[PDB]
C-alpha cells in the first residue's frame, strides 16, 4: 500500500516498518518491564470526560502561552535525544516544524545538532535548552551561555537521570550513535560510537561518564544564579519537590517520568500531576509529558491544571516517516484532534478548560 | 450453514459478512480509539442484578409510555442515519417493524427515506423526529413544520455533535453515500456523492458545512417558542446540563453519548444515567441509549431510573439481514429477553422496577 | 494417553472429549453471555484466606451436619437434572458414591431415575428432594408424599425458575432429551424427545407448561403446611427475601444463582453469601452452591458462614468419566483438597473456621 | 544465539530450556490454580514508587544488617530444597557464591549437600539453617546442634508445611529425586527415589512421614529453649501470630506463603507484609520473600518495612544456567538493579528508605 497515516499511532506503526530495530528499540523502549510505560497511556484513558453542551464553539482558539511566550496551541516538542537516528536532518527538521505550527521546541541536551545549528534553521521558532548539570561544570554552563546568546528562552533542567534507567532492548542490542552521528555540543563527551563505552548499552556508561550523580538543592541554587532565563524542573513526581523547587526560584515543573525511561514502577504523569498543580498552589506553570499520543490527553491534562504538555516519541515517529514535513504532519494530528475535542467538550478557548470536565 | 440468529450479536456478525466493509465499518465505528464504545458495554456488565423471588410473574405486562404515548415495551428504535445503506427499504422497513411491534421509531435528519415517506409507510406507528439544528435555520424550520404536519409526536434535538466525530474507519475507507442514495429530507445538504466533501471522511465535511456550532442554549430556547411538539435533549452527559434543559421547558433528556461516536473518553450512558435521574428531579422523563444488546440492560436501565432506552445499530443489523422482517426480529427479540429478565427478576410490570434491583 | 484426572477441572476436560456436544453444552451452559458463570468461580479467587500457623491440624475432622442430620464433610450433591445422559447409571450411580461418601444427595425433580428407584439404590445415603412447584398441585404433593414414605430428609424447593433461562447453546443445538430417556418421577410431563416443544430449547417450552410462574410466599404457605419435612428455600440471592423465608417457618436458604443458569447478571453467589447470613441472624441454617470447584472454595464459604455447599456440574463430569466410581472420584478429591486447605490454615475441625480466615 | 542473559526472567527462560520438564515443574509450581504464585509478582506492581529528585546518590551503600550480622545488601538466599537437581555442585556453589557476593544463605531442611558440607565449601559465608520440626524430636534436635556446631548464625523454623501443598504439576509428573542423589542431612528420612512415596507426588508422602503437623506454639516453647541461637519464625501471614511469635521470645519474622507453594489463595508477601510490620512494633526485625525478581521489588519491601529479602526460584535458575557462577550471576544482576532503583529514588543508603517512597 501508500503509507496512509491518520494518527499518531500510525505514524508509530510506520516507524517500526522503516527504522533499523535497534534505533525504533532505542526510540521504543521504556525501563526494566516497562509497567510505567505501559501506565502513562493506560491512565489516560481511565479520566473520563464530562462534556458541557450547547456552549458555542464555532471558533475555537488553541492558542495559550508558555513561561511568558505565546503558542498557537499547549502542545510542545519535548527533547528527544539523537533525532538524527531517525532522519538525515533530525533536530533541524524538528525545528522548522515548530516554526511552521507556532509552537516550541525543547531541544535535548545530546542532540545530533548544535545549539548554534537548531537556532539558525529556526530563528523565528521558540527554542529552549534541555540540560543536564554534567560533573563538568564548565561545559554546563557554556550550554547555558550559547542558550543565552542563540536566543533560548529556557532552560529545562533535568533531574531525574543521575544514572541513566535501564532499558533492556538497548543492553540486548548493545545500542550506540550509528557512525556518522555525534552529540555536537561537545570525543567521549560526543558519545562517539568509536570510544569505548563498555559491553552492555553504551549509553548508561557515557551517561555514567559524563552526568553528575552526586548533584543537590546546592546545585540547582547554583544554576538559578548563573541564568536570568526562567528555569524549569523536569522530571518531578512529589509534591514536597515540586515546593521546593518554588522555594529555589525556579519557574516551572515539568512533570516527566522521562517517558517511563528511568525508574520502572512510578505512576503515571496524568495521576499525580494533580499532586503537583495543588502543591505549587499557583506560584509556577506546570507542564505534563508521558503518554501523550492524543487530543483528549491534551484536554486532560489542562484540565487537571497543566499550562502546556510536551510530546517526546510521536515527534521520532514523524522524523521517521518524512523528516520535517513528518513532524509537521504529527503536530498538525495533536493540533486537529485536541481542537476537535475542545469543541465536543464545550471549550471555545483553553482558559476555560476546567477540573469539572473530568473525573477518574 | 443456514443463519439461526438468537441474540443481537448474532445480528451483528451476520451483517458484518453480508455488508461491504466500508459500511459496515461507519455502522460498527466508534470516535477515536473506541475507548467509550467499549464501555457502553462494559459498564452494563458491571450493574450486577438483585432479583426477587415469589412475587407472581405469570401475566408480565411491558407497556410503557413515551412523553404521553403508549409502547408496547420501553425498548424503542433510536436515530440512525442513511439505513437504505443497510437494505433497498431502509426507514420505510424500520418503521413498518415499529408498527407491527407497537413501539416507537426516532427517525434521523440523514434519512435516506423522507419524512413524508416515512410517515406514509407507517401511518399508525409512534414516530418521533431526531432533529439537527443547521446554519440554515429555514432547513430547520421546515423539518420540524413537516415533522408535525406528518403526525410525528416530538423533536430530538441532538446537542452532541456540533462537529463530527472522528471514526477512524471512515478516514480509512474515505466513506461516502453509495451512488444511487441521498439524504432525502433537502445537493450538497443531501449528501451527494457527487459533491466535494474532502479527502477525508465525506461526512465530516457535510457536517462542517452544514451543522450549526456556535449554537448555545439561546438556540433551544428558539426551538421551544418554534413548536408545541415535546421536544428531548439528546447527547447530554452531567447533571447541570440535564438542568439547564428543564430550565429551557424540554420535556426529556436523551443520556447519550451519540452511540460513543463522538467525544471518546466520556462515560459509558448506563454510569452517567443515575447522575441525571437525580438531577432532573422527576421534572421531565429521562431516556437511555449507548450499548443496549439485551433485556437485561433495559432492566438495568428502568431499575436507575429511565423511562425507556432506544437502540441504534441492533436495528441497522436487523435490516442487514432481512428489512423488515429482520428489524422485527430484532425487537422481538429485545422485547422477549426483556420480558424474561423481568420475570426471573420479580417483576410482573415496568411500575415495580426499582433501585434496589441494582448495585454495581 | 491414559486419563489422569487430579483436580475437578481434568475432569471437566474429560467429560468435554467424551460426551455429544449437546449434552456438554447443556451441563457446561449458563444463561445468556454467561457473566454470572465466569463470576461464580472469579469472586472465589478474590476472598484471600489468612491461615493461622501452629495450630497441631494431626486430626483433621471433616464432619458436620445439614439440617440435623451427620454428613462427613460439608459437601454435598446438588440437583442437576437428566443425570443418564452422562452415564448409563445416572442418579442411582451418585446416589451410590454418596452413600459411600458418607454426604448427602439432593435429587433433582427433573431425574432420569425415580424416587423410589433412587431410594433403593442408595437406602444408607443421605437424600434429600428438589422440588419445583408445578401448575398442577397434585403432582406436586405426590413428589413430596413420594419424598417422605421413601426416607427423603428434606424438601429443597427451587424459587428461581418461573421460566427457564436462555441458554444460548441449548436453543442452537436444539436440545432435548436422547430417545431412551425420561423424567421418570411423572408423556408431557415426563420431557419426552417425542412430544412438541417447539423449536427452541424443548427444556424451555417443557418448563413453561409444567412449572408454575404464578407462585408467591402464599405458596411457601402452602408447602410449608404440606410436609413437616425440613424445606429449604433454594435460589435466594436477596437479604430481604431470605428474611422472609425465615418468617415463613423454612428451615434453611440456598444461596443459588442456579449454577448461573437463570438471570445473567446476578452476583457470584459467594459475594451475596455474607448479607443472607447477616440478615438471617441465626435462625435457620445458610447453604451455597455455585462455582464449588476446589478445597478453598469450600473453606471460604465456610468461613463466610455457610453450613455447607452443594456441587452441581461437578458431579455429572464425575458421571461421564466412569458412573459411580467417577462421582465418588470427584467427591474424594473435594474431600481431600478441604482437608488440606483445612490443615493448611489452622483448622482442626469445621466449628473453628471462622470469619477472620477471610477478606476481599 | 549464545545466552545474553540481563535479568531474572532470562535465567527462568534458560532454565525452562535446559532442565528437564519434571525437574523445571517442581521449582516453578505453585499450588492447585498458582493464584498466589501470580499475585505474588503482580502485587509489586501495584505498589508505586515516588522517588525524590536531588538527593546526592554519587555513593550509593547497599550494605546493611540481619540479624545482627552485616551483608553486603538486603538481598539473601532463601532455601530451596534439592538444588543438585539444576547443577551437579548445588548448594555447595550457592554458599561459595553467597560468600563472593557478602550476602546470607539460608540452608534448606532436604538440602542435597550436608550441613556440613556447605559450611566447609563456604567457611567465610554467612549461613543460616531451615529447620523443620519432624515428628523424630531427635532428628531435629541434631540439626539444630550440627548448625551450632558449624558456625550458621540463625535458625528459620518453617510453620506453614504441616503437610506439603498440592502441586498438580509433580502430581502428574510423579515427581522424585534423580537416582544418584539423597537428602544429605538424615533411606526414607533421606527421600531415597528407591523408597516407597505412593503414586502420587513422593514429595508429599515423604512430608506426611516425616514432618510433624501436630506442633503448636507449644513446639516453639521447646525449640526456644533448646538453642541461643537466633529463631526467626518463616511462613507467617497474620499479625496476631506476628505477636504471638514475639511473645515466645523469636527474634524475626519471615513474612512468606512458602512462595506460593502451601495454601493458595493466600495474599502475596508484600500485601501482608505491611500488618505484619505494624504487628510487631519494632520487635523483632522483619523480612520478605515470595515473588522478588528485580531491583524495585527489594526498594518496595523495604520502604514497607522489611530489613532484607530472601529470593528462592531465581537462585535455582542461576545455578541450573552456571553452577556458581550463575548464582553470582543472579545475586550480582538483582544487586545492581537495586543500586539503580535505589540511586533513582534519593536514597543513598538502606536506612533512608522510608514509607514515604511507595502508595499501593
Ligand atoms: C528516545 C528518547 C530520548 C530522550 N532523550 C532525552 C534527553 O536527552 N533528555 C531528557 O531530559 N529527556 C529525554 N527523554 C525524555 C523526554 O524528554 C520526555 O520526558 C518523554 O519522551 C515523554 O514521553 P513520551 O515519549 O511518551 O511523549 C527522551 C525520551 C525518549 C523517548
Ligand atoms: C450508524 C449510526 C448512525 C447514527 N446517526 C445518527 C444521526 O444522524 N443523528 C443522531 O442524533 N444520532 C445518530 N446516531 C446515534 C444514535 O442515535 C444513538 O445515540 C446510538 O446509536 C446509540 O447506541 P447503540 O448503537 O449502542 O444502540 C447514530 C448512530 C449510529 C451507530
Ligand atoms: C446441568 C444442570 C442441571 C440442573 N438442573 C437443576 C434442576 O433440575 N433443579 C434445580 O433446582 N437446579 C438445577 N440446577 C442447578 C443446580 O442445583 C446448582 O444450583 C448448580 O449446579 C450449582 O452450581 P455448580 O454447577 O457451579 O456447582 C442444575 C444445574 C446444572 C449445571
Ligand atoms: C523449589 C523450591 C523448594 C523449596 N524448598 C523449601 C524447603 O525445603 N523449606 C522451606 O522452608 N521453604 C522452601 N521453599 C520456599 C522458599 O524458602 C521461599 O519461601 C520461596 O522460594 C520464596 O519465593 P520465590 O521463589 O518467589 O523467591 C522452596 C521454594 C521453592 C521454589
Ligand atoms: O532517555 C534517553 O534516552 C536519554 N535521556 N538522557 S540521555 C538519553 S540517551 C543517550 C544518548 C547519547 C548518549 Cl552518549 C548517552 C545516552
Ligand atoms: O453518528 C453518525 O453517523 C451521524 N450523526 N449525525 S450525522 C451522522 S453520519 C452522516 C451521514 C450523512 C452525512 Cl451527509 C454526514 C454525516
Ligand atoms: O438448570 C437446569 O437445566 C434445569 N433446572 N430445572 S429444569 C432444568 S433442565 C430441564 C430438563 C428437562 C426438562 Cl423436560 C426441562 C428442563
Ligand atoms: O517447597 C518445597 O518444595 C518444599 N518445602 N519443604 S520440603 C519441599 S520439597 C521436598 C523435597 C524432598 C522431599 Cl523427600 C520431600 C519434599
Amino acid at each position: 500500500m501508500l503509507p496512509r497515516l491518520i494518527c499518531i499511532n500510525d505514524y508509530e506503526q510506520h516507524a517500526k516498518s522503516v527504522l533499523p530495530k535497534s534505533i525504533y528499540d532505542y526510540y521504543r523502549s521504556g525501563a526494566n518491564d516497562e509497567e510505567t510505560l505501559a501506565d502513562n497511556i493506560a491512565a489516560f484513558s481511565r479520566w473520563k470526560l464530562y462534556p458541557r453542551m450547547l456552549r458555542n464553539v464555532a471558533e475555537t482558539d488553541l492558542s495559550t502561552s508558555v513561561l511568558g511566550q505565546r503558542v498557537s496551541m499547549p502542545i510542545c516538542v519535548g527533547a528527544t535525544a539523537m533525532q538524527r537516528m531517525a532522519h538525515v536532518d533530525g533536530e533541524l527538521a524538528t525545528v522548522r516544524a515548530c516554526q511552521s505550527l507556532g509552537t516550541g521546541m525543547m531541544l535535548s541536551s545530546w542532540a545530533t545538532s548544535s545549539i548554534e545549528e537548531v537556532a539558525e534553521a529556526g530563528p523565528e521558532a521558540l527554542r529552549w535548552l534541555q540540560l543536564y548539570i554534567y560533573k563538568d561544570r564548565e561545559v554546563t554552563k557554556k550550554l547555558v551561555r550559547q542558550a543565552e546568546k542563540m536566543g533560548y528562552k529556557a532552560i529545562f533542567v533535568t533531574v531525574d537521570t543521575p544514572y541513566l534507567g535501564n532499558r533492556l532492548d538497548d543492553v540486548r542490542n548493545r545500542f550506540k550513535l550509528p557512525p556518522q552521528l555525534r552529540m555536537k555540543n561537545f570525543s567521549t563527551l560526543s558519545f562517539s560510537p568509536e570510544e569505548n563505552f563498555g559491553d552492555d548499552s553504551g549509553l548508561a556508561a557515557y551517561v555514567a561518564k559524563a552526568i553528575d550523580p552526586s548533584i543537590s538543592w546546592e546545585d540547582i541554587k547554583w544554576l538559578r544564579r548563573l541564568t536570568s532565563l526562567p528555569i524549569v524542573a523536569k522530571g518531578i513526581l512529589r509534591g514536597d519537590d515540586a515546593r521546593e523547587a518554588v522555594k529555589h526560584g525556579l519557574n516551572g515543573i515539568l512533570v516527566s517520568n522521562h517517558g517511563a525511561r528511568q525508574l520502572d514502577g512510578v505512576p503515571a504523569t496524568i495521576d499525580v500531576l494533580p499532586e503537583i498543580v495543588e502543591a505549587v498552589e499557583g506560584k509556577v506553570e506546570v507542564f505534563l509529558d508521558g503518554g501523550v499520543r492524543k487530543g483528549t490527553d491534551v484536554l486532560k491534562a489542562l484540565a487537571l491544571g497543566a499550562k502546556a504538555v510536551f510530546v517526546g516519541r510521536p515527534i521520532v515517529w514523524g522524523l521517521a516517516f518524512q523528516g520535517e514535513k513528518g513532524v509537521q504532519d504529527v503536530l498538525e494530528i495533536l493540533k486537529e484532534e485536541f481542537r476537535l475535542a475542545m469543541a465536543l467538550s464545550g471549550c471555545q478557548n483553553v482558559k476555560v478548560i476546567d477540573k469539572t470536565l473530568v473525573r477518574k
